[PDB]
């Protein structure tokens, strides 16, 4: 039941601990690149980039924007994701990170370097994706 990418999903009064978002959608054939940005008005807080050709392997970046310079990259290999595939990305914030889970397995923790969660009041999806649904609850 598509949504149009990019997409603006509304995070009011910011995230707190015990809220799970829920990102279904389809990956396109050939992609190049997902990307989840947990956004405090001009700042990413947390960037999930998925890149499915960075020098010819999969790589998932993440990676925090401030004042407009992007800092420390984390990087995963573990890559979960396959072009023209339905997936399903869960974001938990948790008091002292980000936890990502893709297909019901754990991914990677993120560390919360943007400390006014309250703040983080929009997440920007995009990329080569169709997508299904974007929705939150409280566990
Ligand atoms: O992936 C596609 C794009 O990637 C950035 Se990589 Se630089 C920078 O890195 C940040 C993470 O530290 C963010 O992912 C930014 O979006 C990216 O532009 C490079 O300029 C090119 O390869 C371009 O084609
Ligand atoms: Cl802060
Ligand atoms: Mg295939």
């Amino acid at each position: 039941g598509p949504l149009i990418v990019p997409y603006n999903l509304p995070l009011p009064g910011g995230v707190v601990p015990r809220m799970l978002i829920t990102i279904l959608g389809t990956v396109k054939p050939n992609a190049n690149r997902i990307a989840l940005d947990f956004q405090r008005g001009n700042d990413v807080a947390f960037h999930f980039n998925p890149r499915f050709n960075e020098n010819n392997r999969r790589v998932i970046v993440c990676n925090t924007k401030l004042d407009n310079n992007w800092g420390r990259e984390e990087r995963q290999s573990v890559f979960p994701f396959e072009s023209g595939k339905p997936f399903k990305i869960q974001v938990l914030v948790e008091p002292d990170h980000f936890k990502v889970a893709v297909n019901d397995a754990h991914l990677l923790q993120y560390n919360h370097r943007v400390k006014k969660l309250n703040e983080i009041s929009k997440l920007g999806i995009s990329g080569d994706i169709d997508l299904t649904s974007a929705s939150y609850t409280m566990i």
